[PDB]
Formats: structure tokens, C-alpha cells, sequence
DNA sequence: CCATATATATGC
DNA sequence: GCATATATATGG
């Protein structure tokens, strides 16, 4: 009853995981500041575990489905190639929609891997899983080597790809500061990151101009994937 | 209004 | 493969 997990708790929890990753140890803070409605720590912890196992299941299903679809598409593609080569089918004016184009589009397809959870729809299973792993990795990087002063965090000799056509002058140093920002305030907390005078990126973030919120999110994902290898 | 997220077409 | 702008959807 009073400890029941409804849609509002599910959606608040989901959004909090996307900001903080594995937040089981900070439930007390998150309830106290209004991020999560009041429920027991145990219930929120159970719900976290359930939501992450459902994400894992959703991703594993999609991997399996995609694999089988591709295997079948490969065979038709292979059968279509031998006819083109044996001359049975004319290479000189093929339909837009053919076995090779079906295979190619499926291969390059990038679509959200989504599931419904306790009556809340369209939770992104990949986003959940990668954000938890990414934020764990980032926290460990900073707490292993820069625990006493996170502002000293360095990418070292790792050289990330440069941003393309950003409206601000954005270098490796800003990448470092963005990541320290994420460690301090959470993923998606771009206003707080922008406004922190210690981070020196107040004039470099644009919340037309690039980067906005979406570009910053993509850049953090890239950087943490890049560091993790 | 604000926000984030996604399918899509396009370029890199 | 990813990055982006656009149009569009949906929660706040």
C-alpha cells in the first residue's frame, strides 16, 4: 500500500538511474531532496534490480532477434549475388528494394531497444545498461587517481577525436572538465556543469549554437566508451 | 512555455 | 561506425 511502486516511482527511478547510474547507495539523498517519492530503501533497491534485469533481458532478446534476421538476410543476399554473377539477374537496372539493400539497411539500422516496465512504457534498455557501466567506470577513474582533488583529473595521453564545428573552442581540456562535471553533478546536469566556475566551461556551452544538451550527452557517451576501449 | 528522446535522411 | 538537424512525441 504505502510502499507500493507505481508509475510515478518507476519513472522517477528510471530518470534517476540515467543521471546517477547505480544509485542504490544514494537513495537516502535522492528521497530527501525530492528526486524520488518517499518509499523504503529496500523497495527502491528491489525495483532497481528488477529494472536492470529487465533491461538485460530486453537487450539479450533484441540481440537474438537481430542475429536471426541477419542470418536469413545474408542467405538471400548470397543467393542474389550468384545470380547477378551468373547473369540470371541484370546488374544494370536493379530495383531500389532488393536482397542486398535489405541486408545493408538492417545492418546499419540503429533503433532504440525499448521495454515497458510496471505500466511505464518506452524505457531504453541500452541507455540504462550503458549509463550504469559508464558512470561506474568514470567514478572509479576519478576515485582511484584523483580522489582528493577531482579537478586534477586528466585524460593523459589518450587523444579523443576532435568535436566538429562546435560554436565554442572545445579541446581535450574541456572534455576533462565535462567529465568532472558529470562525476560531480550527474549525467544530464548541464546547467550545473556550465555554471560551476571551477570547470571553466561556462562560456562554452549553449543551453542554434553547439554544444547544447544533446551534443554534450553524445560527447560524454563517446568519451567514456573511448576511455573504456 | 520548458525539457529529453527517437526515427529519419544525410554527411562524415 | 557516429554526428547532426529536422520533425515529432511526450513528460513537466
Amino acid at each position: 500500500d504505502m510502499d507500493s511502486i507505481g508509475e510515478s516511482e518507476v519513472r522517477a527511478l528510471y530518470k534517476a538511474i540515467l543521471k546517477f547510474g547505480n544509485l542504490k547507495e544514494i537513495l537516502d539523498e535522492l528521497i530527501a531532496d525530492g528526486t524520488l517519492p518517499v518509499k523504503s530503501f529496500e523497495k527502491y533497491g528491489e525495483t532497481y534490480d528488477e529494472m536492470m534485469e529487465a533491461a538485460k533481458d530486453c537487450v539479450h532478446e533484441e540481440e537474438k532477434n537481430r542475429k536471426e534476421i541477419l542470418e536469413k538476410l545474408e542467405k538471400h543476399a548470397t543467393a542474389y549475388r550468384a545470380k547477378l554473377k551468373s547473369g540470371e539477374i541484370k546488374a544494370e537496372n536493379q530495383p531500389k528494394d532488393n536482397p542486398l539493400t535489405r541486408l545493408s539497411l538492417k545492418k546499419r539500422e540503429k533503433k532504440a531497444v525499448l521495454f515497458n516496465f510496471k505500466g511505464v512504457k518506452s524505457l531504453n534498455a541500452e541507455s540504462l545498461l550503458s549509463r550504469v557501466e559508464d558512470l561506474k567506470y568514470l567514478k572509479n577513474l576519478i576515485n582511484s587517481n584523483y580522489k582528493d582533488d577531482p579537478l586534477k583529473f586528466s585524460l593523459g595521453n589518450n587523444t579523443p577525436k576532435p568535436v566538429q564545428n562546435w560554436s565554442s573552442n572545445w579541446t581535450k581540456e574541456e572534455d576533462e572538465k565535462l567529465l568532472i562535471g558529470v562525476f560531480k553533478y550527474g549525467y544530464g546536469s548541464w546547467t550545473q556543469i556550465r555554471d560551476d566556475p571551477f570547470l571553466g566551461i561556462t562560456d562554452k556551452i549553449f543551453l542554434k549554437k553547439v554544444p547544447g544538451a544533446i551534443h554534450l550527452g553524445r560527447r560524454v557517451d563517446y568519451l567514456l566508451s573511448f576511455l573504456r576501449g
